[PDB]
Parts: C-alpha cells; sequence; structure tokens
C-alpha cells in the first residue's frame, strides 16, 4: 500500500479548508477545490467573482455537455447557485485516470468563497443521499470507482500548523500504531457513533444519546469540532476547570477572542485532552481517539490563539480540529472509517494524540438518536 503520486497533494490556509488540484475540460482546466466530505456535490466557480480569481470556462472545453437544469443549495450563513452539465475530470496528483462527472457550474455566489482562499470550487465526498437537487445526482467519487478499478476507499491525512489525499488506498507511511475502524451509521454524511466522552480522563457521565443528537457526522469541510449545545455546555465547563490556573474571558471560550502568550512559551499541558470514544466493529466494543490542545487551539497571527470547539444545533460535527490529529481511512466498501495516530500531526514533546482500544461498552446501539 504504496501511493507516492498522491502524498502531499493537499493545501490550505488555516481555518479555511483542505484543497487538490483537479483539471476538467478538454483541453484541461486545472482549478484548486475544497475537499468536503460533509457535502455530496462536485461543484465550481464559472464565473467572474472578486474573491475567486479563476474559474470554469464550459465554452472552452470540447468534452463539456450541458444537462439543461439549474441548482440551488442554501445553507446556514449562505448560498451557492449554478448550472449542471458533465465534463471529463482528472486529478494531476492523483490515480492516473480521467473520468467524466457531474460538475456544477457556479454562477450566483453569497458568502460562499473564502477571499484569498485559493479555492475554486468543492469537491462533496459524501453520499448520493444529501446531493443536489436530489439524490440521483451522482457524487465525483461514485463515478470515479464506477468508471475505472480504483478501490471504494479514500484516506485522508490533514496537517495543522499541508496534507495528504489518497484516493483508492491507505498508505502506512501517514501513520503509525493501528487502526481501529467504526461503522459508517447511515450513507449520507458520514454518520457515526460516539459513546463516551472524556476530559483528562474525566467521563461527562451523559446519556451517550446526547453525543450524537441529532446525528455525529466526520466533516473535512469544518474547521471546529462542534457538539450539541447540551454536551457543548458541559466539555466547557469540564475544560474551563482543568484549565483553571489559568483564567480567560467568557468571549475566549465562545471562540470569539484570541489569546496570546510570548513566542514558544505556550502552556499547551495546562489544557485538558479530549477523548471521544467511537463505536467499534464487534460487538461491545469501543475503541478511542484522542486529541490535545494543539489541535483544539487554532492558530492565527506572540503566539495567538483561537478555541476550536463550538455549540452545534444540527449534531457533532468531527471538523478539522478532529480530522488533524489523525489519519483517517473512509473505507466506504466496507462500511466504515478507520482512524489512526497521524505521523504529521502537532504535538509537543511530552504528549501525542492516540487511538486505543478495545474497550467494553455495553448497548452501544442505544448512543445513536432517531
Ligand atoms: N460539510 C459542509 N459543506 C458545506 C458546503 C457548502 C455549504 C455549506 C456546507 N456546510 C457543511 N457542514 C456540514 C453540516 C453543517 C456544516
Amino acid at each position: 500500500g504504496s501511493f507516492v503520486e498522491m502524498v502531499d497533494n493537499l493545501r490550505g490556509k488555516s481555518g479555511q479548508g483542505y484543497y487538490v488540484e483537479m483539471t476538467v475540460g478538454s483541453p484541461p482546466q486545472t482549478l484548486n477545490i475544497l475537499v468536503d466530505t460533509g457535502s455530496s456535490n462536485f461543484a465550481v466557480g464559472a464565473a467572474p467573482h472578486p474573491f475567486l480569481h479563476r474559474y470554469y470556462q464550459r465554452q472552452l472545453s470540447s468534452t463539456y455537455r450541458d444537462l439543461r437544469k439549474g441548482v440551488y443549495v442554501p445553507y446556514t450563513q449562505g448560498k451557492w447557485e449554478g448550472e449542471l452539465g458533465t465534463d471529463l475530470v482528472s486529478i494531476p496528483h492523483g490515480p492516473n485516470v480521467t473520468v467524466r462527472a457531474n460538475i456544477a457550474a457556479i454562477t450566483e455566489s453569497d458568502k460562499f468563497f473564502i477571499n484569498g482562499s485559493n479555492w475554486e470550487g468543492i469537491l462533496g465526498l459524501a453520499y448520493a443521499e444529501i446531493a443536489r437537487p436530489d439524490d440521483s445526482l451522482e457524487p465525483f467519487f461514485d463515478s470515479l470507482v464506477k468508471q475505472t478499478h480504483v478501490p471504494n476507499l479514500f484516506s485522508l491525512q490533514l496537517c495543522g500548523a499541508g496534507g495528504s489525499m489518497i484516493i483508492g488506498g491507505i498508505d502506512h507511511s501517514l501513520y503509525t500504531g493501528s487502526l481501529w475502524y467504526t461503522p459508517i451509521r447511515r450513507e449520507w454524511y458520514y454518520e457515526v457513533i460516539i459513546v463516551r466522552v472524556e476530559i483528562n480522563g474525566q467521563d461527562l457521565k451523559m446519556d451517550c444519546k446526547e453525543y450524537n443528537y441529532d446525528k455525529s457526522i466526520v466533516d473535512s469541510g469544518t474547521t471546529n469540532l462542534r457538539l450539541p449545545k447540551k454536551v457543548f455546555e458541559a466539555a466547557v465547563k469540564s475544560i474551563k476547570a482543568a484549565s483553571s490556573t489559568e483564567k480567560f474571558p467568557d468571549g475566549f471560550w465562545l471562540g470569539e477572542q484570541l489569546v496570546c502568550w510570548q513566542a514558544g512559551t505556550t502552556p499547551w499541558n495546562i489544557f485538558p485532552v479530549i477523548s471521544l470514544y467511537l463505536m467499534g466493529e464487534v460487538t461491545n466494543q469501543s475503541f478511542r481517539i484522542t486529541i490535545l490542545p494543539q489541535q483544539y487551539l487554532r492558530p492565527v497571527e506572540d503566539d495567538c490563539y483561537k478555541f476550536a470547539i463550538s455549540q452545534s444545533s444540527t449534531g457533532t460535527v468531527m471538523g478539522a480540529v478532529i480530522m488533524e490529529g489523525f489519519y483517517v481511512v473512509f473505507d466506504r466498501a466496507r462500511k466504515r472509517i478507520g482512524f489512526a495516530v497521524s505521523a504529521c500531526h502537532v504535538h509537543d514533546e511530552f504528549r501525542t494524540a492516540a487511538v486505543e482500544g478495545p474497550f467494553v461498552t455495553l448497548d452501544m446501539e442505544d448512543c445513536g438518536y432517531n
């Protein structure tokens, strides 16, 4: 399992996602595409926009095809809108293959393209269920798999402060220890089940349904770890108490105010370690993943930091803060998500992120909410 073409094929600014090189059309038109496992449309900019600079030019592709059908994607704090079509796609530092796929050519934007982000489009890598306009618009990865011999599998190493996407394979060099897998509960988002939460080993002692209310997803297109209101409050209460030797304003905890120490003097060790126990492959087994303050304290330009754990009303989003500690294998073929300690993860001399198991956990499928 060696994939040296694909290693280090991701780049990205802090809090502005991780993107990848893709070409579309004939002749090839290069674009930087956000890697988003929380959506299922491959959409790209196809018109002028201030924060864009390059874009898809459909009238220059001899292989473009118009599906003569619009698509409208509203969401939490914005919208994008565009015209459906198809065209040959490739990934220069990906599998050596060209495939025809659904492309959404974006024409209206609103709080979507981010200034100085250097990505021009989005590659939704999750399931048809949540594709727009409807689940019959085949997402790119499916197309890729069905048109080639590429296994139904991708893995993501994301490094805090670049990273790798391996399509079709697990690269052992990107991580150490063992891979541990958790079931994909249902195939829309990469939904999975959390059965226990610990701050420095203290249980939140919470009815585990609260952890997945009304779902727990793995989303590379979300920066923060987002937790359900109820879980969030208890988590911050516990993190507060554990780092209480130094105190911060309410505003820091709400993800607003930065906090700064002199360069190189960051007291990582006063902040607690956060562990999520995920449902295992075998009955009555969980494994845990364990992330550091280095993961949930996001650097900003003294060394300055922004708290990267926020409230949610739509359930647990396991974002980049979580993904940055782990090689995360997206094993669609066997319906499961594999975690291993990332070889590229940020940590101090004294504490590392971790992936340990097994643990005896009874009644784990009570931990999902319906
Ligand atoms: N993963 C997400 N992708 C998006 C793409 C476009 C617009 C909004 C998006 N929101 C996402 N999140 C997953 C659940 C809520 C946030």
